[PDB]
């Protein structure tokens, strides 16, 4: 067994079908083995070339791509068959390049892999495309996160009192399932950390929006809130060994005017503070959050005319973005780094459970 699949011209159709259009992600041999689909595919690519046949390859790879496309016209809201997509598509993209023969990405294969390599056809040009597809997949994925997450925001990081609809906790478990469920798909390490950081993204603008928006929710307590709310989102990166994926970061800017929230606002020493305070924070957004400070307690004090004035001046020079709102539909840009796999083709077994009766081991 040479670890490829050969099949019939005519079964063309059912085998894109029954491996991709039908395909149930959450079927017991495809959470077995992550990236099943992804290989199998691969397998059968690997025949063709070995057959030196120019018309099936060209047709297996077109069929491949447009059938993960119908998948995604269909079930593209749905975040289980998004993420399911995008792992196996990037998984389908390593191995053209693992198997490429290129010797670049030979680094790290042992001696049976390079065996397997594909001989008769340079399929680069499909790796271009095949890239693209998954940036347009990874683009619906974040649409489906920031739909799913942002009902919940306001609700859990403003309204719902977490220091004695929906909660804090309702978005962390949110944040867990959307993991969990990128783990068990086998997603890319490197790729489930930008998923993170976008979300964190998600949640930190749309709570920072609502401050710029909202004069009932710039007080000493909310910016208390805040900074509490911050912190459970960050154990939660650290618990995940997230620490590195540039999630934290993308908080900052919330956190800043969270702070602002809290501090004093009466001297020039307040007004210097502050200034130092917030290097992520816009002189808009700054002004912003002065001008709609509310106190709700009796120790807080309105923030005087004065003392914006004050603030003002001592940006002057700064040259900051006219940035008030941010944007919550910014999509960071996503790049996927070669991840080679150490699977062995020639151990992968085709579970009955697919219905790929009409293929065969080579």
């Amino acid at each position: 067994f040479q670890g490829m699949l050969e099949y019939k011209r005519e079964d063309e159709q059912k085998l894109v079908k029954n491996l991709i259009l039908e395909l149930k992600p959450r079927g017991v041999a495809v959470n077995l083995i992550p990236g099943l689909p992804a290989y199998i595919l691969f397998m059968c690519v690997r025949h063709a070339d070995y057959l030196n046949d120019d018309q099936k390859v060209r047709s297996l790879l077109t069929s491949t791509i447009n059938s993960i496309k119908k998948v995604l016209k269909k079930r593209g809201d749905d975040f289980e068959t998004v993420s399911f997509w995008l792992s196996n598509t990037c998984r389908f993209l390593h191995c053209l390049k693992q198997y490429s023969g290129e010797e670049g990405f030979m680094k790290h294969n042992t001696s049976r892999q390079n065996e397997h390599c594909l001989t008769n056809f340079d399929l680069a040009e499909y790796r271009q495309v095949l890239s693209d597809l998954a940036i347009q997949i990874y683009q619906q994925l974040v649409r489906v996160l920031e739909n799913i997450l942002q009902p919940m925001i306001v609700s859990g990081m403003l309204e719902h009192e977490t220091i004695q609809t929906y909660t804090l906790d309702s978005i962390l478990r949110q944040l867990n399932s959307f993991h969990s469920v990128m783990c068990q798909h086998g997603m890319d390490p490197e790729l489930i950390k930008q998923v993170v950081k976008q979300m964190f993204y998600i949640v930190g603008a749309i709570t920072l929006n609502n401050l710029l928006l909202r004069k009932d929710m710039c007080s000493w307590s909310k910016g208390m809130q805040i900074r509490y709310n911050v912190s459970q989102l960050e154990e939660w990166l650290r618990d995940k060994n997230l620490m590195n994926s540039g999630a934290k970061e993308t908080l900052e800017p919330l956190i800043q005017a969270a702070q602002l929230l809290q501090v004093k606002k009466k001297t020039d020493d307040d007004a210097e503070a502050i200034c130092s305070m917030c290097n992520a924070l816009t002189t808009a957004q700054i002004v912003k959050v002065l001008n709609l400070y509310t106190p709700v307690n009796e120790f807080e004090e309105r923030v005087s005319v004065s003392f914006i004035r004050t603030i003002q001046m001592r940006l002057r020079d700064r040259k900051d973005s006219p940035q008030l709102l941010m944007d919550a539909k910014h999509i960071f840009p996503v790049t996927f780094p070669f991840n080679p796999s150490s699977l062995a083709l020639e151990t992968i077994q085709i579970p009955a459970s697919l219905g790929l009766g009409f293929i065969a081991r080579v």
